[PDB]
């Protein structure tokens, strides 16, 4: 309704389960708040010399920009933070793409990018974390980490479902477990916030499922479902026995020695792929200590939030992490950091993260060539010290490069 | 009644809020699990060769053994891991110290370390964690980080409030919050697992108190609320409300610019301390990308776990880390490692985690010297490289000591 759909451009679609493509397939973008109108340009220009480059001219992305935050209210009016609409020409076009969003406070809005997760069923957030050769980083050892992280969006604490100390809602909830219930460990039930954590067995299930068969069809040699399940027996312990036995019942696997860990074979390549578990404050230290030990990661949404902030700070990498939201009817890529208003406009803060994310757009369609030739132009751009304000400050010899040369920068490249 | 009281020896004394320490105090303290058979030996002998030399022999503890874990069902019966009179024996000789725990799977028991904090409201977990000079890092400037974290040990995830999937009591609470509450939120309400998440006003200003006081009693920079308050709005979130309003309330705290940092003057030095918040998931980012930028650190239960357990994995000190829970009746110090069942007996973990919260112990006694003389010993035996398995393999040059040795080490070093 203020989306204006190309004229050239035709959907994809999802003929079940797998996605027909056009060669002139539009894509809706929601630009981001803050510096999302700084990265999101240096994204269009570099994915559209990747598909020119790849693809000679055949193929070319019809870019649709649809709203949601802070741009949202300049276009809608005042009040709405997240259009109804856009969840619909996501729901419809298929794949989008979104930069930063502001979540305003005052208004009782919980989180926009939550809710998107939500609303749209996007259950998996897909976040790949390996080193690119030559970025600053703070530990001696940054090459052994290759992982990739899916974490759980649906449920968990997470889901949102609170009451405040002293309201009326808390007071009833904090009644029904001490007096129905008989729970005698609230240590303080005045003045007291609660917050509610679900956990699934289908909602582990879908998830897990999703990260061994990413393991099978990449040859990635484990699947480690890390959780905090020793004090948290019946959510976070219920998703590690969920996912052992799924792993068992749909993966067809095999105890090593007496357990607990499991081996499933990959139809594939014959190779076996190690299905074991590791509490999430050991894995923490793990990652640091041990990263070549560790590979695709399974876990639920609070954990998969702080594993992959943590594994993105120790490769270098807190501006240049690519991140997914998918689904079973749509995906949504976008820049995993903040909208950084501070420098919004001054076209210096690294499009990377964004850019990194449309190359995985760019794979989940299926543009395989296209893809890596962006991964082609940002090794070689970041190994050429051709680099950006946040990455040159910590390098000895870099030329600083605005955010939209270092997009020209990732084109030289390729 | 199976714990053999000291002939020699006279209890310390809670004579409000300050502690009287005798000459000849009884200290309990509890074995351990596991390697706690080794570690608990080379700590009494490191810390009676410290208050021998300290005090030049006018001061001498008398140690009692008390049971807790596997060792309680060897001397009480196979059912009793943790024996009524642990509890008052702690309250009673009002400081402890304990080697690692193993909670039994199989039988309903939930974790025994959270059960004795529970149990006696030791609602503070003390975490120091700083850099010892030459152990083995796995980043390039641990030299750079020294804080001290004040965990929340009464409320959050970790009180236990969970039931099981398909129980009457998960079905019966569900029913509660979909029929009662309204909460549409729960992507899948048939088999799910629900956990509790409290979070009191008591609860928090409690332990922001004590945190605050830490830093003005020891002239720390400031001190950082961490909180994952952007999608836990009325637990982490009103965690760093209750801070800031303690902070202003009861420690006349001004606004820096237009907030929300605070300064807090110390009434003793004259100096400003900031109190300033970080989101969880960035903060894990930051202890590793800017550590000089925190030093008192007070959280919430689960994330005060990850937060300590991350920072002693990135200074080396996963083995020598000290740890407290301190209640305004009783304190508890403790190995923070596991019970590592395959080296128990064989003499060769590093003992250094009990022997720092032995110092701590000691420091909390008001036995300075005696505690000053271990750290001293400490940084001497790691400086001679004169060390452990654990840090032996990493370092290039060293000496290799069994566990026991190790505790000479430090007593020559002293």
């Amino acid at each position: 309704s203020k989306v204006v759909v190309p004229a050239q451009g035709k959907k994809i679609t999802l003929q079940n389960g797998k996605l027909n493509v056009p060669e002139n397939p539009i894509i809706p973008y929601i630009e981001g708040d803050g510096i999302g109108v700084d990265v999101t340009p240096a994204m269009l220009k570099v994915v559209d010399a990747a598909v020119e480059k790849a693809y000679k001219g055949e193929r070319k992305i019809s870019w649709m920009e649809i709203y949601t935050g802070e741009k949202s209210t300049q276009v809608y009016g005042q009040d709405v933070w997240l259009p109804a609409e856009t969840l619909d020409l996501i729901r419809e076009y298929r794949v989008a793409i979104k930069g930063p969003l502001t979540t305003p406070v005052g208004g009782g809005i919980r989180s926009l990018n939550v809710a998107l997760r939500q609303e749209l069923d996007l259950y998996i957030c897909l976040r790949p974390v390996r080193y690119y050769q030559g970025t600053p980083s703070p530990v001696k050892h940054p090459e052994l980490t290759d992982m990739v992280i899916f974490r759980e969006n649906s449920e968990d604490i997470y889901a949102g479902i609170e009451w405040k100390a002293d309201s009326a809602d808390a007071e009833k909830v904090i009644k029904f477990l001490r007096e129905e219930m008989g729970v005698k460990k609230i240590r303080f039930p005045e003045h007291c916030g609660i917050g509610i954590k679900p956990c699934s067995e289908e909602g582990t299930k879908r998830l897990v499922r999703a990260a061994i068969e990413y393991a099978i069809a990449n040859d990635r040699d484990s699947v480690t479902l890390v959780h905090k399940g020793n004090i948290m027996k019946f959510t976070e312990g219920a998703f590690k026995d969920w996912g052992y036995q799924l792993a068992r019942e749909e993966f067809g696997g095999e105890l090593i020695d007496g357990g607990p860990w499991l081996k499933v074979k990959n139809p594939n390549t014959g190779k076996e792929i190690v299905i074991k578990d590791v509490i999430a404050d050991a894995f923490l230290q793990q990652i640091l200590l041990r990263p070549a030990e560790y590979d695709v990661i399974a876990c639920m949404n609070l954990n998969g939030d702080y594993i992959s902030d943590a594994l993105a700070a120790q490769v270098g990498g807190i501006g240049i992490a690519p991140g997914a939201n998918i689904g079973d009817e749509c995906a949504l890529f976008e820049a995993t950091h903040g909208t950084a208003p501070k420098y919004a406009g001054q076209d210096k803060v690294n499009p990377g993260s964004i850019i990194l994310s449309a190359e995985m757009m760019l794979r989940h369609m299926g543009w395989t060539e296209a893809a890596d030739l962006i991964v082609k132009g940002m090794e070689g751009a970041i190994n050429a010290k051709t680099v950006t304000y946040d990455f040159e400050r910590l390098m000895d010899g870099a030329k600083l490069l605005k955010c939209s040369e270092f997009g020209d920068a990732i084109i030289e490249n390729m």
